[PDB]
């Protein structure tokens, strides 16, 4: 009822949306992995009379539920989606999106990693993002490659109209003490990549992590701290 959704408020198999700013929502869904249940976020950005989706809802049925929730709550068509790295919480559901007519996009690095992992593969390659510090425009957002962090391919997304920074899985929520699933991370480079984010987007007003609650700029330094505590 207005608080940021968690697993305890999302009915089984459903998705919730949360209004972040004018024309900006996050989407929240729950999934089980290796016997534990996790929340995950994505983003929705209004693009005139269409919508841009960032990240799937972590699985085929969750992503179908996401599309239905969007139609119920917003009622504008999702025409494009970007996945911000190759893990299932970002691409699992891309087949559902594609079959619904959504054009799906990711960097070439994410596409290669997804294919090699056996994960669903976005259709279209996003060039211009292969070097740390690169940025490109995509509809109403900027896509930025900060360098290796949670994964070597992770992208962040900035919504300039609202000063919303969607960090994806390179950014952790404030309540975290641990650094999440680091199987594919570069813990040594992650703080440098976070520093690049901080330098590029110093006016961000909302920071959204890939899992957990949004907050402010503090999420960036906090993420560096938790990653360093893990590495130690
Ligand atoms: C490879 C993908 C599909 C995957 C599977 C299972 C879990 C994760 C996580 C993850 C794990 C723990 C926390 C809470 S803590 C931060 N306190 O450690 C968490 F927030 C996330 C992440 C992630 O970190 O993105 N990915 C996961
Ligand atoms: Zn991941
Ligand atoms: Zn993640």
């Amino acid at each position: 009822s207005g608080e940021y959704p968690t697993v305890n408020e999302i009915p089984v198999g459903e998705v919730r949306l949360y209004q972040i700013a004018d024309g900006v929502w996050s989407h929240i869904a729950t999934q089980s992995f290796d016997g534990a249940v996790y929340p995950s976020n994505g983003l929705i950005v209004r693009d005139g009379d269409e919508l841009l989706l960032i990240d799937t809802a972590w699985g085929a049925k969750n992503t179908a539920a996401l599309l239905a929730e969007i139609e119920k709550q917003i009622g504008l068509p999702v025409t494009r989606a970007v996945s911000t790295h190759f893990h299932d919480d970002r691409v699992g559901g891309v087949d559902v999106l594609r079959a619904a007519g959504v054009a799906t996009y990711a960097s070439p690095s994410t596409r290669r990693l997804a294919e090699a992992e056996g994960n669903e593969i976005p259709t279209h390659s996003l060039e211009g993002l292969s070097s740390s510090g690169d940025a490109v425009r995509f509809g109403p957002v900027e896509l930025f490659y900060p360098g290796a962090a949670h994964s070597t391919d992770n992208l962040v997304v900035y919504v300039p109209s609202a000063n919303v920074l969607y960090g994806g899985c390179a950014v952790h929520e404030l309540s975290s003490t641990s650094a999440g699933n680091v199987a594919d991370a570069d813990l040594a480079e992650w703080p440098t990549s976070v520093e690049r984010i901080q330098k590029h987007y110093p006016e961000a007003e909302v920071v959204i992590p890939g899992h957990g609650l949004p907050g402010g700029l503090d999420l960036l330094q906090h993420t560096a701290n938790v990653v360093k505590a893990h590495k130690n």
